Parts: C-alpha cells; structure tokens; sequence
C-alpha cells in the first residue's frame, strides 16, 4: 500500500527547529525534539501557533533526537550517542536517563507500554522503557529491501510509522513483524515549502499522531509547517522500483 497524502491543515512551525522528534501529547499539544548541536531541545509545542510554549534547551553537546511521550515522560534520544533522556512533560526536566542499544538514536515513538527506536538503520527496536532493554528488533524491510533510516518514528494505530531520512517517505510499519505495512508518499510538502520559498528546508521528519483526534501531523527539519495530513492510498499502480527509488533512495 501506499498513500500519497492530503494536507488537511498547516500549522507554523518554528522553521528553526531541526526537527527529530516530534508528539502530540494532547489538546493540540505538541512535543518536539529538535537536533544540532546547539540548537537541540525539548519543547512543548502549542499545535496551533507552532509556538515553543515550553522547551528544554539541551546542552549544546546534544543533538536532540527522537522523542516519544510515554506515561506523561518525555524520551528522547540524541545524536551519536546511546543515552536517552527522559523529561517530566510538564517541566521538560531531564529527571531520568537511559541508554538504549540501537547504534544510534534516531527516532522514538511509544505504543504507550514500549518504546520504538529507530537509529536510522532498517531496525525498527522495541524498547522495554523500564529496563530500556531491546524487547525485539524488526528489520524492516521492503520489497526484500533494508529500509533504513527510519527516522522519526510515530506510532500509529499499532504501527510504527518512521520517516525515511532524506525522503519525503513514511514507512508504516508493522509494530507486529515490522512488515512495511506502507508506504507514505509526502513529496508534496517539502516540495510545496520550497515552492513556497522555504528552499533550504530540511528534510520531511517529524510525525504525531494525534490519536483523540485521529490527526496525523508531519513536519520536517527546519520546516515552517507542520501539517496534519490525511493518508490516501494510491489506488493507480505505482511504478516498479518507485518506492525503491524514492523511498529506499535505491
Ligand atoms: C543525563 O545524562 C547527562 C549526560 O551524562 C547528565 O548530564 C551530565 O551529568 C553529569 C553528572 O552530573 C555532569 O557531569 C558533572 O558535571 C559537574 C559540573 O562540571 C561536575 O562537578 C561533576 O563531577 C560531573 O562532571 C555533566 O556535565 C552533564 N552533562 C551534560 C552534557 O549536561 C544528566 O545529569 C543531569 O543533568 C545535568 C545537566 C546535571 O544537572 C546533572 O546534575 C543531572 O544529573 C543525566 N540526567 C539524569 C536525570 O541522570
Ligand atoms: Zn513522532
């Protein structure tokens, strides 16, 4: 399957923020991880407005990774390193560590009792966010390809949806087997930003999943929109190798 997707609505989004971690807690509330070194944080982020309402400037040493909100706490993964941090919500206090065992911390989502990693490898990890111990690792792939970098990870509906670093791609993944379940086509919105003029707009990252509402809500690094999306399957056929060559960058 895959699906092109609808913008039902564009929200701001601090065109600023590296996005690599990106929730929606509730009540149109954001959480946001943002990466480079210097600029990484933890923000709660008004899903309206875009704007930071609470952030948590990380050290300059870190790049914010993924984050996920899991029993009103806050992990988050960084860049290069196999720590995570754990934020009170409320406060964006780092009040807890961990260490996870993916080569590196790309994205986080939660079903709301494991945490998924992804460390931009084709391993989608579960991660026991007690012991932070690898529960399972789903190698994701597709078309018997490995489908790495799964980036920003979003669980939805029980899939994990990860984007695809440099692709305007989301894999939805199978939180069962980490089958692809599909593929998410987003090329529209990077491509309507830079129409836009936001030319050096970073890469489509950052997925939430807005469950009471049921809003899927993308955005990307440096992106100046965040968007709630709607998924619609692609019911044309899709050229042999399309999601290979967009998705899977070959
Ligand atoms: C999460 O993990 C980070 C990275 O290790 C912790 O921040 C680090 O905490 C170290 C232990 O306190 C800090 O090193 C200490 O610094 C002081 C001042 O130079 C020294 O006196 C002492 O001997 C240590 O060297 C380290 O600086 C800090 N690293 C960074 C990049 O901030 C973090 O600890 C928590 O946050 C930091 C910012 C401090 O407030 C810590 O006291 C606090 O524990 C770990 N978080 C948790 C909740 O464990
Ligand atoms: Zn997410």
């Amino acid at each position: 399957r895959v699906y092109i997707v609808e913008v039902l609505n564009e929200f701001p989004h601090d065109p600023y923020a590296f996005t690599q971690g990106l929730v929606y807690a509730e009540n149109d509330t954001l959480f946001e991880s943002t990466g480079l070194y210097g600029r990484s944080s933890v923000r709660q982020v008004a899903l309206q407005t875009g704007k930071v309402e609470n952030i948590h400037k990380m050290d300059d040493s870190y790049f914010g990774e993924g984050l996920t909100l899991l029993n009103e706490k806050l992990y988050q993964v960084v860049w290069l390193k196999n720590i995570g941090f754990i934020y009170d919500r409320r406060t964006l206090s780092n009040i807890k560590n961990f260490t996870h065992q993916m080569k590196d911390g790309w994205g986080l989502a939660t079903d709301g009792k494991i945490l998924y990693g992804s460390d931009g490898t084709s391993i989608l990890y579960e991660i026991d966010p007690h012991t932070f111990k690898l529960i399972k690792k789903h190698n994701v792939k597709y078309n018997g390809h490995r489908v790495i970098r799964l980036n920003e990870l979003e669980y939805i509906n029980g899939e994990v949806w990860a984007n695809i670093w440099q692709t305007d791609c989301i894999a939805r993944i199978s939180a069962k087997d980490g089958t692809l379940l599909g593929w998410i086509l987003l090329p529209n919105l990077r491509k309507k930003l830079i129409d836009e003029g936001f030319r050096d707009i970073d890469v489509l990252n950052g997925i939430a999943w807005d469950q009471e509402n049921k809003r899927i809500f993308v955005t990307g690094k440096l992106w100046p929109k965040l968007f709630e999306i709607k998924l619609h399957l692609v019911r044309h056929r899709i050229p042999d190798g399309y999601i290979e060559r967009h998705c899977l960058n070959l």
